[PDB]
């Protein structure tokens, strides 16, 4: 396992649609929400940004080429640290972005250490987010910014639909999942100041049908990297998700002081 679902090699993130009429391939998808992120995160050349959560490595690639700062991104995934380093490593960029071992509850980083920190799909991993954002708030310099992207859910589900929102949360690891005004008041009593926050349920939850249906595509091929039993909870996961439509997705942006 429980505290290790949904980390590893298989650890893929969302994308947006313009509605069921976009037709955009899953990474032009992916490359668009991932700007989202980007536009809500005010950070330029140089400065510095903590990826909370890194996934295996993608959007934080994105960001440092996209606005020229320094990214450290972290995780308690061996495996996702090693695979973004090695893109990293491959994209020529391993002297502006690197991965390393971190607990977002208890980061290794000293006070008012990074101009901005990014989490994306990252913080439902937490058992405690609020520690976790609390720790976020801690290592940001004032004026830092923050910028979230992670599943909310948007009210009661249908009885129906108890067990399937149970199996996402069990095989996803979504050890914290609230409604958007929970998440923004943790976000204040974590003494960040919100600056905008966006429901983008209705364009991220196309892409889980879609993505179910990419990993499902990958079976064979994918069988190495996630084992038999690994793989077939990835794919329920992404099914179990876009049979749930209260599993919403939203966009925070905060900064320090
Ligand atoms: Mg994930």
């Amino acid at each position: 396992s429980d505290p290790f679902a949904g980390l590893g090699a298989g650890n893929i993130h969302l994308g947006y649609f313009d509605g069921p009429d976009d037709a955009a391939t899953l990474a032009e998808a992916a490359d668009r929400l991932t700007d989202q992120l980007i536009a809500r995160l005010p950070v330029v050349r140089d400065h510095r940004v903590l990826d909370v959560g890194c996934g295996v490595g993608k959007p934080a690639l994105r960001l440092a080429g996209d606005l020229g700062v320094r990214v450290v991104g972290v995780s308690i995934s061996e495996a996702q640290i090693g695979i973004a380093n090695e893109a990293a490593r491959a994209a020529g960029l391993a002297d502006r972005v690197s991965f390393r071992y971190a607990d977002a509850m208890r980061l290794p980083f000293p006070d008012a250490s990074f101009d901005g920190v990014w989490a994306m799909e990252s913080l439902h991993h937490m058992p405690d987010r609020l520690q976790a954002l609390r720790e976020i708030a801690r290592v940001l310099r004032h004026g830092g910014v923050l910028s979230i992207a992670d599943f909310v859910q948007l009210g009661p589900v249908r009885e129906q639909d108890e067990e399937a929102l149970r199996a996402f949360r069990s095989g996803g690891g979504v050890h914290t999942l609230t409604g958007i005004a929970e998440y923004e008041a943790e976000i204040a009593d974590a003494g960040l100041t919100l600056t905008s926050s966006s429901d983008i349920s209705a364009n991220v939850r196309p892409s889980m049908v879609r993505t179910a249906e990419a990993i499902r595509g990958a079976a064979d091929a994918f069988l190495p990297l996630m084992g038999e039993e690994g793989l077939r909870r990835l794919i329920d996961n992404f099914e179990r998700a876009a049979t749930v439509p209260q599993i919403g997705y939203a966009l925070f942006a905060a900064r320090r002081s």
